[PDB]
């Protein structure tokens, strides 16, 4: 029973890493540094949790958290990094979709309209990394302002958010998207007073971003560009190559990278979710979950519930939260599939 998994992973998670007003410590050992963006992810797993149990108790959790970031934070929910912004005002649409409830809509539409301030022709478009990197365009702070811009977009209908997310994915298409691969570079930004592409730097999040983002555009318009895209991206990740070991998603380390891999599992099963996609790819993007969380499970899990960087080995020493995140992401993606 994968949701059986799910829900102690979820129990272990909030029993070990919970603290003070509602929000999660960085790791489990000496750190209870607050961290935005982990937290904001944590919101997006106990989402997971509310979607597949109906248990209101999830609810007063998931407020808990919102609130509890907004004192962390410095009584604001703006943040210096843009990309930090879009993961948390993704996760209130998404609560807000399930539940109605106007406070997390208050937030996104905040965070919407800083995100929107990022954008310029630099580099010929997209959204700035932080609000004082102008020159600093990034894989992460497009692919999650596109699936911003479309939740907002099949919330409120306004046509100027579905302008912004074709406008956002299409120039992420065209200047940080191998067009062999489908796999996503970095960043781009100016080196030695020139335009440079970080093509060493291929993470998991990235593709999984540009995924989601052309899934969700594909939703938005029917153009079967959109899911040509991402079934040519998915089928990179599942092939082997830069980002799996073994058929296994790779070690990308903890800290910020910990979450990497979870983000990525989060919207390949929404690929595979989609109505239009053959069967065949459905069957293998399906198997392709299956694998991970049989490997995260039986090989990675300590016994008491932790997940490391390395799906295939146990942490033997400290987990940060982020690396926490991506293993309840994956076995909360998998009984999403079943
Ligand atoms: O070794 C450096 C880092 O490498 C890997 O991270 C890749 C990303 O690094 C940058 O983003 C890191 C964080 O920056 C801000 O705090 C904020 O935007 C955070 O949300 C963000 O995660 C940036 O260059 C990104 O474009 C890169 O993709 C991981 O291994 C990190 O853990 C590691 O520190
Ligand atoms: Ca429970
Ligand atoms: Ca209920
Ligand atoms: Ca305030």
């Amino acid at each position: 029973d994968w949701g059986e998994v799910a829900e102690n992973l979820q129990e272990q998670t909030y029993n070990i890493y919970l603290t003070s007003n509602g929000t999660f410590r960085q790791d489990n050992e000496g750190n209870e540094n607050f961290n935005y963006w982990w937290n904001a992810h944590m919101l997006d797993v106990l989402i997971d949790g509310y979607e597949r149990t109906g248990d209101e108790s999830y609810l007063p959790k998931m407020k808990s958290l919102l609130e509890g970031i907004e004192v962390r934070n410095g009584n604001k929910y703006e943040n210096v990094f843009i990309n930090n912004m879009e993961w948390l005002g993704i996760a209130c649409l998404r609560t807000y979709k399930l539940t109605n409830d106007q406070q997390y809509k208050e937030v996104a539409d905040l965070l919407w309209e800083e995100t929107k301030q990022g954008w310029s022709d630099v580099h010929g478009g997209g959204i700035a990394w932080k609000t004082d990197t102008p020159n600093s365009k990034n894989a992460c702070s497009n692919g999650p302002a596109a699936i911003f811009a479309l939740y907002l977009y099949e919330i409120d209908q306004d046509e100027e958010d579905l302008e912004w997310a074709k406008k956002i994915y299409h120039w992420l298409k065209d200047t940080l998207v191998d067009p062999e691969s489908g796999l996503v570079w970095d960043n781009i930004d100016y080196h030695d007073g020139e335009a440079i592409i970080n093509r060493d730097w291929i993470f998991t999040y990235n593709v999984g971003t540009y995924i989601g983002a052309a899934n969700l555009l594909h939703q938005a318009t029917g153009e079967g560009m959109y899911l040509d895209d991402a079934i040519k991206s998915a089928s990179s990740v599942v092939a082997p190559g830069e980002l799996t070991t073994g058929g296994v998603l790779k070690n990308e380390g903890q800290g910020d990278g910990g979450l990497f891999k979870g983000i990525l599992v989060r919207y390949f099963t929404q690929l595979a979710l989609n109505p239009d996609l053959p069967d065949g790819k459905r069957n293998e993007f399906e198997e392709f979950v299956l694998f991970n969380a049989e490997t995260l499970y039986h090989n990675g899990l300590t016994s008491a519930g932790l997940a490391g960087p390395n799906w295939n080995d146990e942490p033997s020493g400290r987990v940060d939260l982020s690396t926490q995140l991506s293993g309840v992401m994956l076995m909360e993606a998998k009984a999403l599939l079943e």
